[PDB]
């Protein structure tokens, strides 16, 4: 699976510059989650974007962090391992079984501790958190893709001035474009909601945005007011 011009072109990031800088339990989490899951693993966000959120949450210096979507778990575990000791990530999936095929390598890297991973739908914790109004300095969505502009107005409630909002999927699967024409039931559920995604984040001035070609897009916000 890639955005790019050809899946020669992405296996030679991944060889070159992703694999031989990626955890051992990274590795093991991608294989598990292919082994139990076979082609859907796909869902899972890819190592050259691993690798970017690392960079990222380091240069931030992020510390407190919210995961709205978790699958297996490969960037909840990337972003435990870039955070610092005193590092702590709220992770909200309602699919406990995907989360427990990752925890084990999670567990392994000795970073387990960083992280509250909540059973639920995200509205209703995320309504609950907004109901001392918690804080975070990144939120990463990756999760049902109807929901992310609802998930918008609520992770701006959340992450700091200054903080980041990133969104997986924001050019899914190259298809926001197509000569071909997609079908009502599938456009709703996929296209349609990223394609306003977009221009709800382009138009949003409470936020700085920056949208990236790696993965299967990642749209970043930093919050401003
Ligand atoms: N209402 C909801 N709230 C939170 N997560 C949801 C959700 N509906 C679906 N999801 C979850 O979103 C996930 C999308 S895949 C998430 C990929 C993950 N970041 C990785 O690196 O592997 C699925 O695990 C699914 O259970
Ligand atoms: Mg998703």
């Amino acid at each position: 699976k890639t955005i790019l011009k050809s899946e020669a072109l992405q296996k030679y990031i991944w060889d070159t510059s992703a694999y031989p800088r990626e955890h051992e339990q990274l590795k093991r989490l991608r294989d598990a989650t292919f082994k139990k899951y076979g082609d859907r693993a796909v869902m899972g966000v890819p190592p050259d974007e691993g690798l970017f959120l690392s960079m990222l949450l380091k240069l931030m210096n992020a510390k407190k962090t919210l995961e709205i979507g978790v699958f297996t778990g490969y960037s909840l575990l990337t972003t435990a391992l870039a955070l610092p000791h005193d590092g702590q990530i709220v992770a909200i999936d309602p699919n406990r079984e995907a989360f427990e095929v990752g925890l084990p390598c999670i567990q392994k890297a000795g970073v387990e501790h960083k992280i509250n991973f909540i059973e639920s739908d995200a509205i209703s914790i995320l309504n609950e958190m907004l109901s001392l109004k918690m804080e975070f300095d990144f939120v990463l969505v990756d999760a049902d893709k109807p929901n992310y502009i609802n998930y918008h107005e609520q992770a701006i409630k959340l992450v700091k001035v200054g903080g980041v909002i990133a969104y997986d999927n924001t050019l899914w699967r190259g298809l926001v474009v197509s000569k071909e024409e997609e079908v009502p039931e599938r456009f709703r559920a996929n296209q349609k909601p990223i394609i306003e995604l977009n221009k709800h984040l382009a138009s949003d001035p409470r936020v700085e945005i920056a949208q990236i070609s790696i993965g299967d897009g990642v749209t970043l916000c930093r919050r401003i007011i």
